[PDB]
């Protein structure tokens, strides 16, 4: 319910709030999606803020007692205390300023409360600028995120295919290409591919990590690092991989690159949209798999949540989309910078870290509670098996070149199998006994398992 | 922290919580984003649950107290009291039975309150199935945002655009072509080009309203009305209309496309993602006719809310960029129905209803506290076009295209009009009098404005 | 290899060329798809440089005879008979003024062949600019396409769609919601929505066609008509409208909107867009449907086209369906092309027009050549599994639902169980249950157990 | 015409055409886009049926004479001597099947006009699928385009931006943040940002080879290898890196994956599409620099390729949404796989080859015809530095914030530098030195350049 004072008039601001004017301000300019930063977002603002005060009071620029109130109350912010302090929309200045200041101020009044005086913008925001601060935070949410979460939910993913890859290594069946009838597979073979796309998937994420990584923060206003020490961004970076454990986290190559750009999230955008990709045929194929029981392939049975709908494979085709949505509305993002700054880092952070999130919980889960209790209908299966077509090539050293292209050519003209082929040309004899043509038409040795 | 008991066992519900234990396992199966239904699909669920039970009651099949019981918690959903009750992931089962679940166990538990008993299914459900009722409630929440409040929301920017048009018939400056010097405009010109894309966004929405507002209900579980009284659809759209007043509310012409398909949402998104290609060239032109006050054009002073930064271009073109990511998440769920299903719905309704919300709000902003306090730099507008090489063309049959492109070279290289050039040249004589060269230069009459 | 002189040096030209120095140097300076103008677009550029010549004559600004050698020459090039003199890259100048004077360099090159001369800019190029004359050739080729070439052959996909789904208006079948078992639907049910899809992308393309069909001719170089008369777009419209019969083309509502924007190509890929998702679930129901035929679904048979595969000598692939979804990912592609051209404007003139034009014109010609041969070629022939189809409706769980009032739910739920089990039909396992009797005669089985009516077809 | 024979009967084919029954009736089946295979991908069918035949000749398995026969017509086809005799649509089956057989039944015809008889599928197919076989041309032509095209392309822009960096390095000049005046920087540090983005576009095409280079050569119909040597993908491969220098070619990791899926396309495609957004950001700025001469900014001159229009920026950015939307379609495509094959590769293949072709030659011309050729208005971007607000800052200590203000207002409205407006105020003496001036107002130091 309490006033404060701002430079164009006066400005009301809730009782219980640690944010002041500036995000008032913003809180009445921006109503436009009622969502503001999500709690990583927030966790690395208040980590960069606590580094940066480290930084400054390490050179002598700010005295150590608003260092340590600095770092205390950025502390609190990296650890969740204050999420519900930062109420500005997503949809805000493009620099994201308006967040940078809200971090600024929330600081400010945390200080308050312990006895210390702080500026927001003069001591909170000392070395930094509107501009290098919320890019740095956004890329430092974004490799916590790939490093810490997505990575070791694609890892139990591929463990799990892994997992049925080798227990179905010999569950034969029929192979299907363009949804046609075709020579045999395993189960296992099918699911060695599913484990190698996620596999490639971690390969995918691992390969953008050193250009995700990049911070700006250094790079003050332009890039130039105008009004901060020379080396604040390689020591700002020390404190962050030290606090983290993020090892991935670097200083820009080009520091006009870091602020011009956010191609490093475009880039990891684009592995992002590949996973989602790799997800989608995993999940449909593992639906068809499940569907019926009368009307369908019934090849699994997956298990029951909520005839079981296959309810995890359509919330992993639903994230798929909107992963491929979120890949959309970056790469637009991205390519519409001006000179000295990329003005769509609100939009574009939400839309990876999104991504980021959607992946990581909804892998976790369809390895969990889908691919880890699949059952497989092994009778079934291998009568699918034994109803694909057949190859003459495994009797040629029983028959002849000669004699087998005859059976290939009556099998076609007649419609008829293979096996029953030899046996109406009366080919059961010295050369091939109805054991040897079983052996040799084995559905599992078509498939080539073992 | 109170205890429920459903098929599978025990299942603890907050003690406040008006859902009951179907809601609970959904929220155990999908943490995946941590964001559920928008208030516009919530009151929507509401808005059908209260004409469903108008309709059973109606036709004998509920019995009175019920359906008013049903129809008084139905209210108090569709004016937003209980937007708190709706905790289910947008990520969810494809159908979004899951949802259509929660309204029912939450009508249920505010008629408890009244002293009303309803089973959740057998009650509010009734005449209805887990697949006609949530694609029913996605259209209605859609048509209401396109009449209701988009469309208002848009011809409101239309007449700002239209109101600056007007206030600058007569404000001459130099077109641009490629970036490039051209011939005269007026930015009441401009901003009358800008009025017409917004108003053609307007007429854009209309022509998508006749598909937009086909409702699927009384479909039931394959479109074929099975367990439904046959003319259950035709009574509940009769319903919502005399309730909303949205007349565009219609049954679908198909009952079978109606929920094998999102078309409708497909093509909606499609007009919203026109409005936002349209509003980025807007929002564009008009940040860069503010760039400045020094190094840039210079044509315009943009209203300072929070170095006047253009934060509103800039929140309205990182909303176009989510509403192109939107567009294509909607576009991907939509093309990946099978049979008589589409299960790409809740994540389908997330991004209309989003890319609605999020238009309508920006348009109002950026009207209101972006194009209403527009100034234009007015002499510098109109000094520049007199200076400009673009306007020598009409000297030619005066003095030639040689000594005209001696005009332009010399006009450029002092800075000066191309008037007061042609003076410095001593070119007035019997060959061009002054009042024939100010005919010749009439920059305002070169725009050709009304 | 005949040479020639721009205001800027000398260049080379091939011998059989009717383009001219400006031409040959875009040739030069764009070589990146080597991919130029399509037949319809260098179509439309013909119609429109005849239009201008005919107003230009009535105006009494171009000279007779000078007019008549241009309409003849423009008449030869809307004819097709030139489509081989537009050699110009596709990623030229944003505005197409590259193409623009390719057209008004070969009309002079015709004109020249009869006796007459032409300056490609003065008389070709009159009342016109480099900035309105490309974007209204490309308006006028996407209407074409969208009227004359796409709703036609649509219709044909409908009317192919319908006569299905009225031959297979009693072929009961079991439902799949989710792809699991569900309720009874007929396959004629099934292709009456495929084909109210088709008809709602029809009404889809006649949404777009008020602003798709607007042109900007007559609006030069800025939007303002600055040294064109000042009914120069209504009279050439109404030459066009007049010769090619394309009622749906008329002069923009706003100059200043129609060269600042492409926002109607953004509009109509839209429709062409949500054309593409209805293709795709059609495409891809059909195929689902005609698999196998042993380890599938096989609920019907396509037409075969094409030997499948020499390592399974018999087996014949679903290719028509295949060609309509890769034209449909084809046509997502193109729609985002689009839309990234269409935002990017700046001022005056939209800059993406060569690359707008490519995408919408493409995406047009393949839903329009696709949708016949899906017609044709696949629709048309299909057959259904009518017996393969009735088994399953008449042996699922799901149709127990009906007996509910004669032997309560539990004991239905028990006929279901039993019939999947022993995969019986669930008339036949009501009958080993001994359930005939007081509550329920053979006849009363016989009319609750019927999937047809359970479908509720019409 | 004449008569030619397959599996389903007989066909009329061209009497001159060297392609058979399976092209004729693919050329009747898909007359859709009028469009087929670029040379790129002709030259891999090419190459890899002559590898097929040396690995099926060096293992007994195909006469030697019949070998060499299909290596030297391989050899022409390769070489572009028959483009015109394949005939087939892109818009194919989804298998590349007509393809393939396109260049069997060619390599036959070829074959028999040099007296040698060639069985199109037991001889030129031998040991192979269509399905292990289009998608192996496919990543061939890709890694082809990648490394000997694409990359050394992007080599010489960022050698001709590099160049700017250094020749622009001391050209100070205004920052732009948001449109709007900032602090200094150089035209040579901006292009160092230019730079970086192609460098890293070379890192991010580098970092997807691992996974473009992988063959499913030797997988056959399901991925099970069935028909084919166990090693005969090892061996093809080798022929292939022998024959091409492509030492990024390589075996599959997983035979199912490989032909399941072209993830590896869908990978690479984020790494052009982040090219095209890294050239949309590069080409946008250089057209702004080059605006005017007059009413723009005026920075930097283009040479005149055709009131200079920037016509190489306008072909670079339409190239770049050309990329964005073939990257969509080939993201469509690569989802939408099942069980053993996906059947969407000619649409994938066409899409991911046109943008490397597109990005290879536009970034060839804008490096020579555009970068190369750049002339700066060095003393209009010094003056306009020395003379914007930004620069005031640095005399905030000596002077205050209030005069600091009167100095910025005062420059701007009489057009003055702040050096020359802080003499005229009378600062110099009470608040400050000359030497103090020149040292807080230095540009070139303010840009932190020398
Ligand atoms: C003179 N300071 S001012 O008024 O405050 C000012 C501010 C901003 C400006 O462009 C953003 C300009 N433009 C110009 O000076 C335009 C111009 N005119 N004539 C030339 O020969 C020339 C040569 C190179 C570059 C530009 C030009 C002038
Ligand atoms: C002076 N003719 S010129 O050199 O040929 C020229 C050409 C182009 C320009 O901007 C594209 C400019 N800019 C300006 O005049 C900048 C400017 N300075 N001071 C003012 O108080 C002011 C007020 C309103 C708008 C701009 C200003 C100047
Ligand atoms: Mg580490
Ligand atoms: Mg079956």
């Amino acid at each position: 319910y309490r006033i404060e004072h701002d430079t164009m008039g006066e400005v009301r601001v809730p009782a219980k709030a640690l944010w002041r004017a500036q995000t008032q301000r913003a809180v009445e300019n921006f109503p436009i999606s009622g969502r503001g930063l999500e709690r990583t977002q927030i966790r690395a603002l208040g980590l960069l803020k606590g580094a940066c005060a480290q930084v400054n009071s390490d050179l002598g620029l700010l005295a150590p007692e608003k260092a340590d109130a600095i770092i205390a109350a950025a502390a609190e912010i990296a650890d969740g205390q204050h999420d519900d302090q930062f109420p500005i929309d997503v949809f805000q200045t493009g620099s994201g300023t308006s967040s940078n200041m809200n971090t600024n101020e929330v600081i400010a009044s945390i200080a308050a409360k312990g006895g210390v005086t702080l500026h927001p913008n003069d001591d909170v925001n000392m070395s930094q600028s509107s501009n290098d601060t919320f890019p740095t935070a956004t890329h430092i949410a974004a490799t916590e995120a790939a490093v810490a979460h997505l990575i070791p939910a694609l890892q139990q993913l591929h463990d799990a295919l892994a997992a049925k890859a080798l227990d179905w290594h010999t569950v034969v069946k029929s192979g299907r290409t363009h949804l046609m009838d075709a020579v045999p597979v395993t189960l296992g073979q099918e699911f060695s591919g599913y484990a190698r796309q996620i596999e490639a998937g971690i390969e995918r994420v691992r390969a953008c990590l050193p250009r995700l990584g990049e911070l700006a923060i250094g790079g003050t206003a332009v890039g130039t690092g105008l009004n901060a020490p020379d080396d604040f961004g390689v020591r700002v970076v020390a404190v962050l991989v030290a606090q983290t454990g993020l090892s991935e986290l670097r200083t820009a190559a080009n520091s006009f690159e870091a602020q011009a750009a956010r191609d490093g999230l475009v880039e990891a955008s684009g592995a992002l949209r590949t996973i989602a990709v790799s997800l989608t045929k995993i999940a449909n194929d593992i639906r068809w798999m499940g569907s019926g029981p009368l009307t369908g392939l019934a090849e699994i049975q997956l298990p029951d949540l909520q005839k079981v709908n296959p309810v995890l494979p359509e919330a992993v085709t639903q994230v798929a989309a909107q992963v491929i949505g979120n890949d959309a509305a970056i790469a637009w993002g991205g390519a519409n910078g001006a000179f000295e700054l990329n003005v769509y880092i609100p939009m574009m952070a939400r839309n990876i870290l999104e991504s980021f999130k959607l992946l990581t919980n909804v892998s976790r889960l369809f390895a969990q509670r889908c691919i880890a209790g699949l059952t497989a209908n092994v009778e079934h299966l291998r009568r699918l098996a034994e109803s694909s077509p057949s190859i003459v090539t495994p009797l040629n050293s029983a028959i002849g070149y000669e004699e087998a292209a005859a059976v290939a050519k009556q099998a076609l003209k007649e419609r008829k199998t293979i096996r029953q082929t030899v046996i109406d040309r009366g080919l059961i004899g010295d050369r091939l006994s109805i054991e040897d043509l079983d052996r040799r038409l084995d559905v599992l040795a078509m498939a080539k398992a073992e």
